[PDB]
């Protein structure tokens, strides 16, 4: 019912530049009720609220963490999501899959949920790896997902998983339409926002990742901001006339 449904990252999309983020919270901060606000993040819902506290995020209307593996309503979190992801996902097996390249190694435990299996490539190790990984999981027919991001961030997802299909399970939850929403993001974990009908836009300062996507992959719908950080999100408001 709103005219804006706002998903962004934080750490270096939203968050980064304090003095950006600052006046994009200045400006939303007096239209609140014209938009639904959701942060997509990588992080956990503690450490994503951990964040909030630290450089004071405005409050969100929905939390989506750990990639889009656990979705956070105003309620609490979202057992009809997380049961539609526990449908065939076999996290022991993709675990002792993963586990067993030398190239990974597991991220803190904190990192992890049910639904999110996280690592850190090597640095010296040759990405091509994360090819080998992709291959190999997806042959268990286990509908699982590889996320990589900013070189170094291994995230692997049930299929129905990702901020992207979280986007689009809460439009559809909010009858907002894909014209009426806007992503932002800034690597390789925000792909599947953009794989989204949705508009878009990537942040200036954007992983190597997300730059190579959008070569390939963009779109009209998808927009290259000159500014890095929050900037980029007032930026697109205005290209994109949202909040007319
Ligand atoms: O999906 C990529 C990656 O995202 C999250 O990592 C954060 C990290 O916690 C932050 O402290 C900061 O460094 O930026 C990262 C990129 O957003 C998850 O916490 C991590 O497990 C996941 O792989
Ligand atoms: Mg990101």
């Amino acid at each position: 019912m709103r005219q804006l449904l706002l998903i962004s990252d934080l750490d270096n999309t939203w968050v980064g530049d304090q003095q950006a983020l600052e006046h994009l919270q200045e400006y939303l901060g007096d239209r609140r009720g014209n938009f639904y606000l959701a942060y997509a993040t990588g992080r956990s819902y503690h450490s994503a609220r951990e964040l909030q506290k630290q450089v004071g995020l405005m409050e969100p209307d929905y939390w989506l963490t750990a990639v889009g593996s656990e979705i956070y309503h105003p309620e609490g979190l979202d057992q009809h999501w997380a049961d539609y992801l526990s449908e065939h996902w076999q996290r022991d097996i993709l675990q002792a899959i993963a586990d067993g390249f030398e190239a990974l190694k597991p991220q803190s435990p904190l990192e992890q949920n049910p639904w999110k299996i996280s690592y850190h490539l090597d640095p010296q190790a040759c990405p091509t790896v994360i090819d080998q990984l992709t291959e190999m999981l997806k042959e268990t027919g286990i509908p699982v997902q590889v996320i990589f991001s900013s070189g170094k961030d291994v995230d692997l997802l049930p299929q129905r998983s990702n901020k992207g299909n979280a986007t689009q399970y809460l439009q559809q939850h909010l009858a907002m339409e894909p014209s009426q929403t806007l992503v932002c993001g800034d690597s390789g974990n925000d792909i599947g926002l953009f794989e989204t009908s949705a508009r878009g836009v990537i942040v200036r300062n954007a992983q190597p990742e997300l730059l190579h996507w959008y070569d390939q992959w963009g779109d009209s719908r998808h927009y290259r901001a000159q500014s890095s950080h929050a900037g980029a999100i007032l930026e697109a408001i205005a290209h994109f006339d949202f909040l007319s």
